[PDB]
Parts: structure tokens; sequence; C-alpha cells
């Protein structure tokens, strides 16, 4: 029947068991599969959820049964917040449809799809690297330029135009954003979807939440007004007015689903999973790369012979640059940025591998397990780049390094990513020598959330030609 897994107590189940770990939910996830298998069961507070660990329990569920697994959770704090509808948390259907759709499109057709956007990408480089340099070598903390750079990006799409490092009030936003994103994977959550009449109180992080959201939702509208404001019906600028004009077409359609909820609740998905990811992604990098100078060195070496230590970074430089790309993705096989993925939900009763999963049991895509599966990968546990060259130097693809993870609902904003990911951090690289003030000894342990960051953690960048 139902998969087996580890026992806690009455009530709460295994909230107890995750809290009381000294391990993050990921690492204990996957000890606990060592003992219950690939695919066990936790009980959260009452909530029936399956644990899919390891490469190919996790294929086989969201590939081989792409349409089953597609679907989210109807947990209280996603019905508060999005009423399941938008994108990111949509339920797997219709709404979904349109507005994935539309998203794919818009990042195609007003962004990489144009011969202009590179260069977009690369002004933002500049605007950045310009900004580090105001610090003339200064120990200092990068997540406020990097979240700024990298925002700017999908705000050219969304709102076809970039914010000015000085837009505090921009940056206030996506701040409160992040606490949420974080709050999320809190036992407070846990426990407010397990026992909702805990809204009741007054005190907790889950009050935080709501309120933070609340504020979010504000601001999002009144940005989508001033994206809106000059806009030409049927020859959009951007994403907002793209999402307008699909709400005109379907005003005769009262089964469109297309709304003024669900573009706030789009666009700020769209802008803090780019934000939240990239932004992390390149702070774990540069965290490895003081830490590492032989690495940095490396790279810096394959920069100047490609790129010149003078010439644009340029995506086209890519497959010229093999060793780059090899740091750049065991940073995201060993960092791990969304370890546990976003939740899956079964969208129909399903059956795999012999067990029964009824439709709408919360699936946790342990991520982190298929990146340190050892069927797959040797030595997961140690960060080494080589691993992907493979014996003529040449960066190597490795089908079980999934980070965007897979199926129906994989990351949408992939290649953009991977864009940004590759020429800021070139960008950077080519620019500066980075390394820790003092030498200090600094913490690589991540912070609990649904994302993993490092630690705040100051850097000197020090201009190299
Ligand atoms: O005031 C009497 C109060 O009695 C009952 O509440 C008890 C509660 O059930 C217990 O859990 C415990 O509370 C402790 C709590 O568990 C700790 O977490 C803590 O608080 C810290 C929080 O963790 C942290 O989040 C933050 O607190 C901030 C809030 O998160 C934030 O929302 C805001 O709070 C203000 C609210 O916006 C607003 O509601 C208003 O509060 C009034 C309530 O509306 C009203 O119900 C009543 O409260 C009763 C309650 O009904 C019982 O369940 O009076 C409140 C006015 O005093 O104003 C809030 C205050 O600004 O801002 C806070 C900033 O702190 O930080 C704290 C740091 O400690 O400590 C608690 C120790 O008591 O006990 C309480 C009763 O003591
Ligand atoms: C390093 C960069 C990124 C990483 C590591 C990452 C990671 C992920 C992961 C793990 C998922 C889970 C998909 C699932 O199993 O349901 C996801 C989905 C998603 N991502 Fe990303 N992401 C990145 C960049 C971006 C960017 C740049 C955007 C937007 C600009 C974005 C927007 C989204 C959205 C909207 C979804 C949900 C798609 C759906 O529900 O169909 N992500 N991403
Ligand atoms: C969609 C929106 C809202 C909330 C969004 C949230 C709050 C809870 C946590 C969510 C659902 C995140 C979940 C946990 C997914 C996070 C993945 C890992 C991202 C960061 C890659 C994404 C949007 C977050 C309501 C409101 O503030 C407007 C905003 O547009």
């Amino acid at each position: 029947g139902f998969p087996p897994g580890p026992p806690g107590l009455p009530f709460i189940g295994n909230i107890y068991s995750l809290a009381a770990s000294s391990e993050l939910p990921h690492v204990y996830m996957r000890k606990q599969s060592q003992v219950y298998g690939e695919i066990f069961s936790l009980d959260l507070g009452g909530i029936s959820t399956v644990v899919l660990n390891g490469y190919d329990v996790v294929k086989e569920c969201l590939v081989h049964q792409s349409e089953i697994f597609a679907d989210r959770p109807c947990l209280p704090l996603f019905m508060k917040m999005t009423k399941m509808g938008g994108l990111l948390n949509s339920r797997y259907g219709r709404g979904w449809v349109d507005h994935r759709r539309l998203a794919v499109n818009s990042f195609r057709y007003f962004g990489y799809g144009q011969k202009s956007f590179e260069s977009k990408i690369l002004e933002e480089t500049k605007f950045f690297n310009d900004a580090i340099e105001t610090y003339k070598g200064r120990p200092f903390d990068f997540k406020q330029l990097i979240t700024n750079a990298v925002s700017n990006i999908t705000n050219l799409i969304i709102f076809g135009e970039r914010f000015t490092y000085e837009d505090t009030d921009f940056q206030h936003m996506i701040e409160l954003f992040s606490e949420n994103v974080e709050l999320a994977a809190s036992a407070s959550v846990f426990l407010y979807n397990a026992f909702p009449w805990i809204g009741i109180l007054p005190f907790g992080k889950h009050q935080q939440l709501f309120r933070n959201a609340a504020v979010v939702y504000d601001f999002l509208s009144r940005l989508i007004e001033k994206a809106s404001v000059n806009r030409k019906p049927q020859l959009p600028q951007h994403f907002v007015d793209a999402y307008l004009d699909e709400m005109d077409q379907g005003k005769n359609d009262p089964s469109s689903t297309f709304s003024k909820e669900n573009l706030i609740f789009s666009v700020g998905e769209l802008i803090i999973a780019g934000t939240e990811t990239t932004t992390n992604v390149l702070r774990w990098a540069i965290l490895f790369m003081a830490l590492y100078p032989n690495i940095q060195g490396q790279v810096q070496k394959e920069i100047d012979l490609i790129m010149g230590p003078n010439g644009k970074p340029s995506w086209d430089d890519k497959c010229k640059m093999p060793y780059t790309e090899a740091v750049l993705h065991e940073v995201l096989r060993f960092c791990n940025i969304v370890p546990l993925g976003i939740f899956h939900a079964t969208s129909e009763d399903a059956v795999v591998r012999g067990y029964s999963i009824p439709k709408g049991t919360t699936v946790i895509t342990n991520l982190y397990s298929v990146h340190f599966d050892e069927k797959y990968w040797r030595d997961p546990e140690v960060f080494h780049p080589e691993r992907f060259l493979d014996s003529s130097g040449y960066f190597a693809k490795k089908e079980a390094l999934v980070p965007f993870s897979l199926g129906r609902r994989h990351c949408l904003g992939e290649h953009l990513a991977r864009m940004e990911m590759f020429l800021f951090f070139t960008a950077l690289l080519q620019r500066f020598h980075l390394h820790f003030p003092h030498e200090l000894v600094p913490d690589l342990k991540p912070r609990l959330g649904m994302t993993l960051q490092p630690q705040p953690y100051l850097i000197c960048a020090e201009r190299r030609h």
C-alpha cells in the first residue's frame, strides 16, 4: 500500500523528526532513504507526504508518469497566498497551461529570442562590476548587488526596463519576498499547514510571512499598473502587456483563467524564482572561488585564453570554455540551490514501484539526493569540477544532474539562468581576483530555507589588468 517511513509523535508526526534532526531536511531525508528505500513517506502533522530519493525514482515519477506527478499540493499556505492559481503553485490544469505557455513565449520573445538581448545582460555586468570597483578592494557583502543585477535581467522581460541600484523600494520588496521563501521552510509553517487554526495566534513566523505577502502584493500590483500605462493593445513591449492582451482576447470566454490577481501572482513568482535562485548560484560560486584559488585561477586562465583580458564575454564562448562550464555545473550539483525542488502532488491516484499514492499526496523530489546518488556519481561529497570533463578536456553532460528538476514543471527559466550565470561569472572573474579578508575562515553550512544560500560573507575584489 502506502510507502513506509520513519515514525514520530502523534498529532505532529515527522515534523518532530525533521525539527529534532541536526541535519537539514534534504540530508535527513537522504539518510532515511538508506533505511526505508528510495521512495518513503513522512507524516507532516497529518499531511501525508512521500519523498522521492535518487535519480531513478525521481525520473520514474516526474518523467515516466509526468502527468500524474505534475500537480501542486493544496497546503493552506499556498491556498492563502495564491489560491492555487498563477503559475508556480498553480494546480495542473488549463490555468497552468495558459500561464506557462505565456511565460515561455514571453521569455523567448522579449528575452533571449532577440539579437539585442545578450548585450542587455552585458550592460548589467558593467553596472555590476563598476559597483564592485567602487569599494576599491575593501571587504564587502555581494548579496545586494548580485540581487540587484540578476533581478534586472527579468525586469527587462516583465517590465521592459531595468531599475537602478538606487531603487531601494524595489529592493525592499525583494527582501521581504526572500524572507517568505525562507520562512516557507520553517517548522512554524509546516505546523501552520498541519494546523491552520494557528492563524489565530498573533505572533510567530507565519504572521510575518502573511504580513510580508501583503506588502509584496500591493507593490507588485502598483508596478504592474505603471508598466501598463503606455500600453499599445495587441503590440506588447513585455510580459505584462502580453498578459493584458490575453485578458482582452478572453474577455468573452468566462472560463478564461487570466486575471488581475493571476497577473500579480505569476509576475511575483517569475521575479522571485529568478532572483532567489540565480543570485544564490553566483553567491555559492564566488564563495568557492575565494576558498579554492587554484580553481578560480584555472577559470581565469581560460577567460584570458578565450576572451582575452579585455574582450566582452559572449554566450558563444561557452563551448570554447569547458572548465568554466564545469565549475558552474559543479556548484549546481554540490550546493543544491533548490534542494527539495518545489513540492509536487499527485493529480490522480498513482502506483509507483508497487506502492499506492492517493491523489493529492504531497510529493517531495529530493534533488539533493539525486546529485549525491552514488549509483551515478563518484564521491558526490567532494567538490571537484573535473568530474564534468571528459578524457579530451571537454564538458560532459550528465543525466543525473537535475538542478532545474524534470518533467512538466521543470524550470521554465533554465536557459535564461544559464546565460546569466555564465556571463556574470566570467565578466566578474575576468575583471577581478576574489579572496577573503585576512584570509578569514568562512562558513559553508547553508541556511535553512526553500533555497540554500550561504551565510553572510565578505569578499575583496581586486582589479587584475
Ligand atoms: O498580549 C497578550 C496576548 O496573550 C496571548 O499571547 C500569548 C501567546 O499565545 C504565547 O505564544 C506567548 O507569546 C510569546 C511568543 O510565543 C513569542 O514568539 C514572542 O514574540 C516574539 C515573536 O516570536 C516575534 O514574531 C515578534 O513578535 C512580533 C509579531 O510577530 C508581529 O506580528 C507584531 O505583533 C503585534 C501584532 O501585530 C498585534 O497582534 C498586536 O498584538 C496584540 C494581539 O492582537 C492581541 O491578541 C493580544 O495578544 C494576546 C493574545 O491574544 C494571546 O494569545 O494583545 C497584543 C498586544 O500586546 O501587537 C503586537 C505587538 O507589537 O510585532 C511583534 C513584535 O514583538 O517578536 C516577539 C519578541 O518577543 O514572545 C511572547 C512572550 O509573551 O505569550 C503570549 C502572551 O504573553
Ligand atoms: C540557477 C537558476 C535556477 C534554478 C537552480 C532553479 C530551480 C528550479 C527548480 C528546482 C524548480 C522546480 C520545478 C518542479 O519540480 O516543479 C523550478 C521551477 C520554476 N522556476 Fe526555476 N530555477 C532557476 C532559475 C529560474 C528563473 C531565472 C526563473 C524565472 C525567470 C525561474 C522560474 C521558475 C518557475 C516559474 C518555476 C515553476 C514552473 C512550473 O511550475 O511549471 N527559475 N526552478
Ligand atoms: C505569488 C505571490 C505571493 C506569494 C509567494 C510566495 C509565498 C510563499 C512561498 C512561495 C510560494 C515560494 C515557494 C516555497 C517556492 C520557492 C521556490 C524554491 C523558488 C524560490 C525557486 C515561491 C513564491 C512564494 C503572494 C503575494 O505576496 C504576491 C506574490 O506575487
